[PDB]
RNA sequence: AUUGAAAGUUGUAGUAUGCGGUCCUUGCG
């Protein structure tokens, strides 16, 4: 039960694209707008992330979708990443590159 | 049968010139 609380229409959109049909690019568009509320048995609509990765096939499978959506977005990426550079050397700024050395999060408290 | 009868405070004329809602601050334990 995968049940969405949007208007029906863009309902059965969201449900056509959530299970790999489609190719929507903005990975911030369908996490915010189109959440896919899961109903599972004996339980009420829930919507954690855990129930989201019960909807998908795997952990890994989900990982992969987020992966994919992420990526299709290349071109523009880099096109703005030159713009970026662009705006850093025009300001004579000094600009270097670190890794991270473990797992990242930033605002992980942010309501939604 | 009176210091009386008579006479448009009226014409032109831009509240205008100058000015950064800005500074400081980890969404986190």
């Amino acid at each position: 039960v995968v049940k969405y609380p949007v208007n029906s229409e863009l309902a059965n959109y969201a449900e056509k694209f959530w299970k790999k049909e489609l190719a929507i690019y903005n990975l911030s568009l369908i996490l915010n707008k189109m959440t896919p509320f899961v109903k599972r048995r004996s339980e009420s609509y829930k919507s954690s992330l855990s129930a989201v990765k019960e909807i998908f096939k795997n952990v890994d499978d989900f990982q992969n979708f987020l992966n994919s959506v992420l990526r299709r977005s290349l071109d523009e990426y880099r096109v703005f990443f030159e713009n970026y550079e662009r705006l850093f050397n025009s300001f004579s700024s000094k600009i270097f590159s670190m890794r991270t050395k473990s797992r990242l999060v930033v605002g992980l408290g942010d309501e939604s």
